[PDB]
This record gives C-alpha cells, structure tokens and sequence, in this order.
C-alpha cells in the first residue's frame, strides 16, 4: 500500500515509516505541506493512505487536504495530533500495534 506520511518531527516521522515498510507499504515521506503537495500531485490516483500531523510549520493538515484532495482521489486520511469523507483521527503519541491497525483498517 502506497502512504504519503506527512509529519515535520523527524524521528516521529522515521520511526513509523520505518516501522510501516517492515509491514511491506511503500512509505513517502513528507515533512510539510507544501513538499506533501508536490508529491500528492506526481503520484495522483496512486496513494492509497494520508497521513499527516495536524500542526506543522506551514500549512496545516488539513489545509494540505484541502488542496490536494484532487490528487488522492478517494483516498482515506489519517490526522494525527498531540491535540470531507474518509477522515479518521490517531492521537499522538502513536503505538505502532494501533497505526497497524488502522491503516490496515482504512485499507481494507
């Protein structure tokens, strides 16, 4: 599964790509919207998963939803934070048993 995953905390971002490839998704890394921007629109209607932090230096999450919802189709999305369809909600900080768990979720 293709996942864009969209988070401007580097080691936070690191470990759960990390962890989601060893489950065998391709993983995209961003770590802010307007990067993620660019990557939602080089890769349209191949991302199957959004993740993304809510507050970033930039535009928000869901601002960056706004703008690239074209690109991802139908595509779920996942926010996530310490604080439109297909919209779900992880708080922070992340168990991977439970990002797992919901990506697969939002997958099948």
């Amino acid at each position: 599964g293709r996942i864009l995953f969209v988070e401007d905390e580097d080691a936070v971002r690191s470990v759960a790509a990390r962890l989601l490839r060893a489950r065998g998704y391709e993983v995209l890394e961003a770590a802010d919207g307007e990067e993620a921007l660019i990557i939602a629109e080089e890769n349209a209607g191949t991302i199957d998963l959004l993740i993304s932090d809510v507050i970033m230096p930039g535009i928000d999450g869901p601002t960056l939803l706004k703008k690239a919802r074209g690109y991802l189709g139908t595509a779920p999305v996942m926010f996530i934070s310490g604080y439109e369809t297909g919209v779900t909600f992880l708080p922070k900080p992340i168990d991977i048993k439970t990002l797992a768990e919901r990506v697969k979720q939002q997958l099948q």
